[PDB]
């Protein structure tokens, strides 16, 4: 196993994926690594897993068709797995915990979002479609970028979405296109 948290690339308590070398703090691990089970399988494995179960689920969908799909275990999964690989991206700091909003020239958000709301929403089974979980993660980036306006940090926001929507292309299969 690899000597460092996959997600947050620190040492630490680590839990080893029984097949492959991944390794993860506790909480880092989406969902949080459970208590028992022996062997124990990584999300990243969970994942290859269904692809290989089902091969034609990697060819190409339309994302309208995919924000309608209701979160069964497969699509809890691949959000949860959407969710960690934000989270592997340092500059998901910014948009990890509660924000607060206090700068001259802006108002906050009508409806403020972070990490780890979303995080404890699919932990809690609160998202009955995908849409509900693609549309808080989307939310995120909008606040961010017309909170802070012309300042250069704004450019923070369009960094961590395009994390997010490469990997929500990848993850459920959406059509390439032009
Ligand atoms: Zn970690
Ligand atoms: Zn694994
Ligand atoms: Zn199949």
């Amino acid at each position: 196993n690899s000597n460092i948290c996959e997600v947050c690339n620190k040492w630490g308590r680590l839990f080893c994926c029984d097949t492959c070398p991944r390794s993860f703090h506790e909480h880092c691990h989406i969902p949080s690594v459970e208590a028992n089970k022996n062997p124990w399988s990584c999300i990243f494995c969970r994942i290859k897993t269904i692809q290989e179960r089902c091969p034609e689920s990697q060819s190409g969908h339309q994302e309208s068709e995919v924000l309608m799909r209701q979160m069964l275990p497969e699509e809890q999964l691949k959000c949860e797995f959407l969710l960690l690989k934000v989270y592997c991206d340092s500059k998901s700091c910014f948009f990890a915990s509660e924000p607060y909003y206090n700068r001259e020239g802006s108002q906050g958000p009508q409806k403020p979002m972070w990490l780890n709301k979303v995080k404890t929403s699919l932990n809690e089974q609160m998202y009955t479609r995908v849409e509900g979980f693609v549309q808080d993660m989307r939310l995120i980036f909008h606040n961010h970028k017309e909170f802070y306006r012309e300042d250069k940090f704004t450019r923070l926001g369009i960094q961590v979405q395009d994390i997010f929507e490469k990997n929500f292309r990848n993850i459920f299969a959406i059509q390439e296109t032009s």
